[PDB]
């Protein structure tokens, strides 16, 4: 990962309690970097251990995909969290 990336990655694990806000289901079909494969994978995962146990698989997935944050920032806008992605845009170009 860049600079950016991790520096992006870092604010989200610093506000768990804000991200913890994420429906997994709801926000998947926004993230294009995501495979197809990944959010099959994604999904079953959602499906045995929950939301929030996933939400931690689906941030340490997403940083190992190309341009993960703006995938990210996207998606947020389309789930209703505009907010967030807000905060992610501007720590990623901090």
């Amino acid at each position: 990962m860049t600079v950016a990336e991790d520096k992006t990655f870092q604010y989200i694990r610093q506000h768990h309690s804000n991200f913890s806000r994420i429906h997994v289901l709801e926000i998947l079909p926004y993230l294009s970097c995501l495979t197809t494969s990944d959010q099959d994978r994604l999904r079953a995962t959602y499906e045995r251990w929950g939301n929030q146990d996933t939400l931690l698989e689906l941030f340490t997935s997403l940083r190992c995909r190309n341009g993960w944050v703006h995938s990210l920032i996207g998606a947020l806008r389309a789930c209703e969290l505009s907010g967030l992605a807000d905060e992610v845009a501007r720590i990623y170009h901090s």
